């Protein structure tokens, strides 16, 4: 009825989580209803919590897939990183390396 919970809600459903997963939120009717899933979906990264780890929306533009709120694992393939971030070109200051896609 919750799979892999340790507290279950009839109306938000899962409130929290077995060790190993990953506490996922979603509207079902207007009220919030949370999962527990193996990995996270897509365009969300993984955020290991002291109680329980859960899926975060990344918010990097180009982004290939988060680490963090503010950093980018890797970028859009031809991109450029720099500060956590994905670039079009290097702004003023910096310039890519031999062929890494990384600004200095």
């Amino acid at each position: 009825i919750c799979k892999g919970c340790l507290s279950c809600s009839k109306d938000n459903g899962c409130l929290r989580c077995q060790p190993k997963l990953f506490f996922y939120l979603r509207r079902e009717g207007m009220r919030q209803y949370g999962e527990c899933l193996q990995s996270c979906p897509p365009g969300y990264y993984g955020v290991r919590g002291p109680d329980m780890n859960r899926c975060s929306r990344c918010r990097i533009e180009n982004c290939d897939s988060c680490f963090s709120r503010d950093f980018c694992i890797k970028c859009k393939s031809g991109f450029y990183s720099h500060k956590g971030q994905c670039f079009e070109e290097c702004p003023e200051g910096f310039a890519p390396l031999d062929d890494t896609m990384v600004c200095v």
